[PDB]
């Protein structure tokens, strides 16, 4: 099944072949002259992948209001059908997250469904920070570490729920990111929350399977205002260690103080065995969840530095699950999560770029001024055309956005799917 | 009419007016040996009041999710209620900030019920952030900025019909706050966003009534994540100095970036006269809009110490607005609010505490140890036996939440509302 | 005696009637809500805070240093400064040594500070400056070098702070370093790190039994992209790392915009690994400002967590409290005096929260009358029980109105010559 | 010459093979893009930033300076480095000066530059710490402390800046003090304020038809809880209060966590009060880290906004340009030659810029495709056009491999003496 009709793809790449073979060939002697084959690049670039938010397809909001587009999916089967399409033209995204039970519905189905449309699914995520209807307790004052254990063991239930729709559906992780926390000193004991919350996630960790990874992830504030049970990395990490050999630490971009240097909790994390993976997206001023790269793009970098660091030396067990976690407002949710894959793998490729003997060398002499310039010859350069031939080579293409447009998709889903109307948040 | 019978907080004044007349006595004494009338003090703070918003009445949410509690408002006229309680026990919130559309009805019923109430209305607040029923452009790339001209002619006319619903309430202002503003380098270009937005709001002050004035609100991001129209005070400034005397900017404690110094925005406005009004709530992260006072008390007893000051320094003519802007996410919305006001008065009062005389003498010899000692003095003083005295002479209750609680008011509006 | 006792003595009479009026006054209001004032000044007038040897002397910035009058001209002219701190407040017995600064024969350091009534608190080390004969430069780091010779000759200079400390009567070593980088490459950041768990191992090995080993997190400065022990996290894997006797030390001004640090410090104390603390107040970095100068209920909410740990019953929770400041624009002694002023101030307001209150509250998840609870204790101005406590124990009623009528300040000055 | 003419031709060639091929594809790749490589480097080599005089020593911090060796002491010294980056960057043919540092006779300055190629920016004055035999201390502030006195002997100084600048070629004076507070309460914001104005007001009053005076603000430090030239908004208050020529300078590392710089760049250039922009990076607070090594892209966005005017040469907009750095842990030579370097950089990819396209897309509203019509200009790599530039005006393909070819820092060090060693 195709999503993008082929002939508009192919259409499309030959209208650019000319001007990205010559591009292509233009990076490889340079990069040749550097002592690197592109090739070599361009073969790893085709196989990073990173999966997708199901919950990302469809336009988002802030709590002032929400301004849907046309076409927007009317569930998690309309949300796949847009996902085939990111997958189809970038082939960087095989996998989708579901989230429930936003995304509840028939196991068998929707493992048919990714079947027929060639996707997978990567892991579950739990949802304990709204409330569903008919739902016997509120998790307004929390969930995991509510201080009534009859919400607690309804919340432990609903994250063992996901972990049975996961298996069934081929996923191998939960995800479990909660609001809980306090807006006011004294709401909350903050010891005795954390406490709740570790037997509660023990519980949850005792249905995981030998296979399956429970990742805890972290969140400075929001929807807490005042002090968040998993508010930083270090506290995740006490999680992690507390928990298990299955139970890791999600760095969400977004989700950290102002100027806190992302990347060295990359390391930290790596250094002892607690990384289970990242969700990408870019901010400026707070959890903006916006474009990965559209903000700063050496940052995005400097993060796959680190990850790449750790993939050319000995590499442990070393296999992060990497998604997308954004909230596209502005923009056709396609287009957007199409251009963040792409510089997912832009800052991957420059990463891979490195001469890690060099910088070596020059951390050793401490040559602050060359390890740095070592790291910026590799971030300037220009890899769209790496990133362009890896598509084109796996059947995505070769201007994904471009390609995207012109087969008229999204009038085609407009067409298809009911009107939605704009509203607020709260 | 009273929401709150009166045999309750007769009741409930009586059960703590021995304690409380032994604190304000002893208070009392205490400011006599530092040289203060501790009765000019309460007859000022009985005097101060803030403006309750009509959309903190209610339950608010984030983009996560939204918990309600019982008896919700269902509208602007249950929302009139609930601010009357507020008025009856705290005595500070005579008067109600009112939103369009969210609070769009008849003017002249929302008169009758606001004079029924004891109710009063304070400045109105557009809303072009959001899309309301068959309006036909869409706010979602921006409203008086926008870059299509329909659009924003479209929100210069919401403006003017704020204007026309003040005018029959007795409003003598407008609030405007947009989230104009872009979440990616490029998708704006920042000075003809700006250029749009002056134009636009040029059209409003035209159609300004000469006897209210123009609020122009800054904030530095949300709902818009790269870059805002009016992010911050500079910008601010450029709007009110070019709009006209009119036009002043309004200072929301939450709106600023990390650290920044807010006192020292709020007497720079002061000396160019330009500080419009205050949207008071208090806040850790961004703009989380809780309880004023519930995270940093001082900073709000700092913004209040340059209120103070303006008028010791003589400066004329300046009579801020106050409003309290914010989001009760956990709590009641009512209790809440109560308490809001009522640290707002505490600041005030603790300000009104302070030296100016031994201030002035420490700033001049740059003693600054025993200058700062001397803001402590008056912001450690225990205030709330002035504030509690102020609530009982005007009508008001000892305790408000306590008394509050004790009519089992929650409970009455839970039964007579929907779930 | 540095202060005359004549001199305390006019000046506490002179205060005496004003103390009694507001102490009983206090005294009377804390009745009524179910506490004994006595039971909290005999717990006041044994909260104990060590003063650091290097803030008796005037600070700077890396733009200059603006001397007074009188500075100290080494450790000796610092302990008899200490001592004047120590005989008004009757709150810092103790003084915090930093080596090379104060390098002195052992036996003189110890006789000097029995003869002043001083004691000594956790010995600093410093591998973030170079010393005259340094073998190998700290420029690129220390305790982290990539150059195993200077990570040799940091550990020994660790190892002789130790040795000192013994001497003295000292059972801790505080070590905070500077490195890390200030470009991204500079440093490979989990190398660094293993070379720092490396080289802090080797100076755990030389712990006596009885003694701790405090690492010190801070997120920047003067590595301004990355620093080895930048958060608590980090902290917290080195003194899991180490041992038993390694444990975290949380300095209030190190921390990212808007850090929830009362929650670090819960976390640390749950883990057993929250040795110490370093208060000082800021506001945009770590600015080392007069504790409580700035914010003071984030003060408070620090001691609530502290507070909080003996009310849980936590076992061995004997955390070393320490003043870590810079008195750039002030007579350091004062600032001195009313920094362990405040933080007397902030431990005694937690300790009139109503636990019991406060744990229902938060059962029932009153977030409100919880907050509520705080502040009844917050609000509350313990001036009088901090400086009843001064008068039992010795001291000045108003520290820094006696310091000044000692005329201290000018006799040292006419003692100590400017360099 | 400071680098001997054979080492600078001698490094140059054993690079000019691979220039060649890079600039050449470069050039075929922006023509397919309707852009014309020689126009961008015709331009890139007029882009001149001002260098600090005390840019070229090492820097420190309140704990600690780490001098490295042939650390120059005194103007001249000073000079003689600052002629190295120029000479192999072409980027920076006029320096600042700092007085009282860079005290020394006018017309001895003025001699060594000229015999150096180096002309002088903006003059800077120091009442932001105490000099020898000074009558009154800056502690508690200066054009705006609370004696009068005091702000007098400051409102002097900057006058005796203003004189030693019209004497060697200078056309503007750059004021930037430490005055603030500490604590509350110590300082009346708005007095302070007014004391500043009135003397700023006398300083401006001494300026010449053809200067301009120039007011930075920062957020903090050395003041840690206010400062009277807090930011930007005050600045403007500064600036439209003084007149005509008293203009506004950003310097990017003075801002609150957070802060969009760019659009204040663009809020002063509306209202004509831009008057320069001190370049450095940052990552906590005023690092004054090498321009670009942390935020490369925000240097980019910044030039966009300069950019975009300099095309339509905006009233009152000719902003003097100045690098604001400290360099405490590399050469400072080095630095100073790759942070300029890295200026030029994001000014020639803000060059590249497809201005038609993105009002396009701006108008219709199309985010996606707008941020990616900057992403196409700043994924460029231009270094062919930076290295070109430089090859041919004099400078050198790759400066800091030539400079460090010459051995320059270690002649310099063995002509002047360390404390130790
Ligand atoms: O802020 C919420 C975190 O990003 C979580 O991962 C969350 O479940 C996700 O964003 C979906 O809302
Ligand atoms: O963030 C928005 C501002 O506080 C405005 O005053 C706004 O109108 C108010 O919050 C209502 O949502
Ligand atoms: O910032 C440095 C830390 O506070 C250390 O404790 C340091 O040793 C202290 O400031 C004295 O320099
Ligand atoms: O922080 C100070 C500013 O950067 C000034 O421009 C200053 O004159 C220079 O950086 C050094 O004093
Ligand atoms: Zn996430
Ligand atoms: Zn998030
Ligand atoms: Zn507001
Ligand atoms: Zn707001
Ligand atoms: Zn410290
Ligand atoms: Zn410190
Ligand atoms: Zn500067
Ligand atoms: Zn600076």
């Amino acid at each position: 099944e195709f999503r993008i009709a082929q002939d508009v793809v192919a259409r499309e790449n030959d209208r650019r072949a000319s001007a990205l073979k010559e591009d292509y060939e233009a990076l490889g002697a340079n990069l040749a002259r550097r002592g690197v084959d592109i090739e070599a690049v361009t073969a790893k670039v085709e196989k990073f992948f990173v999966a997708v938010p199901s919950w990302g397809v469809g336009t988002g909001g802030t709590r002032f209001a929400r301004f849907p587009g046309t076409g927007e999916p009317r569930g998690i089967f309309d949300k796949l059908d847009d996902c085939a399409v990111i997958q189809q033209l970038t082939r960087a995204t095989p996998n989708v997250s579901l989230h429930i039970p936003w995304d509840k519905a028939d196991p068998k189905e929707l493992k048919a469904r990714g079947d027929a449309l060639g996707l997978g699914f990567d892991a579950m995520n739990s949802n304990t920070f709204s409330d569903a209807p008919g739902q016997a307790h509120s998790y307004k004052y929390g969930s995991l570490s509510h201080t009534n254990a009859a919400t607690r063991a309804q919340a432990v239930e609903h994250n063992l729920e996901c972990i049975e729709i996961g298996k069934a559906i081929g996923s191998k992780a939960l995800t479990v990111w909660i609001g809980d926390g306090s807006n006011f000193p004294g709401q909350s004991n903050f010891t005795r929350a954390f406490e709740r919350y570790l037997s509660a996630m023990a519980e949850i960790y005792k249905g995981l399977p030998d296979d399956w990874k429970l990742f805890s992830e972290h969140k400075m504030y929001e929807p807490a205002f005042y002090s968040t049970v998993v508010q930083d990395w270090g506290t995740n990490y006490l999680i992690a260690q507390t928990l298990g050999p299955k139970a890791q630490c999600l760095v969400d971009l977004g989700h950290h103080a102002p100027n806190t240097n992302i990347e060295m909790i990359v390391a930290r994390l790596i250094q002892f065995g607690k990384l289970g993976g990242f969700h990408f997206n870019d901010s400026k001023y707070g959890d903006d969840d916006l474009d990965a790269g559209a903000i700063e793009p050496y940052r995005l970098f400097l993060v796959f530095n680190e990850l790449v660091d750790a993939e050319a030396r000995g590499v442990k067990g070393f296999h992060p699950a990497h998604m997308i976690d954004q909230s596209h407002n502005v923009t056709d949710p396609i287009e957007s999560l199409i251009n963040s894959a792409n510089e997912i793998r832009r800052a991957y490729a420059q990463a891979l770029l490195v001469d890690r003997a060099a910088l070596s060398g020059y951390q050793e002499d401490n040559d602050a001024l060359m390890a740095t310039e070592t790291l910026k010859r590799a971030y300037r350069t220009d890899v769209e055309p790496i990133l362009a031939e890896a598509r084109r080579r796996t059947g995505g293409a070769v201007d994904p956005v471009a390609t995207y447009r012109a087969s008229g998709y999204r009038a085609r889903v407009a067409a298809e799917r009911p009107a939605s109307v704009a509203g607020g948040g709260g």
